[PDB]
């Protein structure tokens, strides 16, 4: 109920794409990622940014990601965990990252 | 209490570093700095990220911060807002940022 305690609760972790892949499925476009979280390992996600980003882009980038949150399925693609990201003037999904490379399931604080 | 509820209160938002400065005052090393997040305006915060930046590095720079807690003060400094960061294999504070520039006050989901 509290912003502060809100942001003890909430898990935000540092992983790194494996894998990225058209969600067909989906009404609304998007990616099944696959996220390499270190010590939480690999967990799924089902992210809107297609536009600006192509699934070989993602391949390999450093993401940071809401984890802790109620999986849920996508066009039956199961999302674990949620892609952080910020919309441009365009209202495009504009990822986040670290400013440089660092341990994956870091935690942000 | 519900991690997806931590995620719909917290508030997290893009803002541009206008300013930095030695908070020489307090015990941990710090910056205070000066956070531009359009439409709220300008939020200080003390943030412990005197290894890997210098405040000639952070002015100009965007930031992704935790807006909504209670402001808390820090050797006197009134520290607003939370600038996130992760922790690099070294321990030193590596910033969030946005992929590219980005709206400020923009927010993240």
């Amino acid at each position: 109920m509290t912003p502060l305690e809100a942001f003890q609760i909430l898990d935000l972790r540092v992983g790194r794409v494996l894998r990225a892949e058209p969600h067909e499925k989906a009404r609304k476009p998007s990616y099944k990622l696959w996220v390499d979280l270190g010590p939480l390992g690999v967990k799924q996600s089902s992210a809107q940014i297609t536009e600006l980003y192509r699934p070989e882009d993602l391949v390999g980038r450093l993401v940071v990601c809401a984890v802790n949150l109620g999986a849920k399925r996508v066009a039956g693609f199961l999302s674990e965990v949620l892609v952080l990201g910020v919309p441009d003037e365009a209202g495009r999904v504009v990822l986040l990252a670290p400013d440089r490379e660092v341990p994956l399931g870091g935690k942000v604080f």
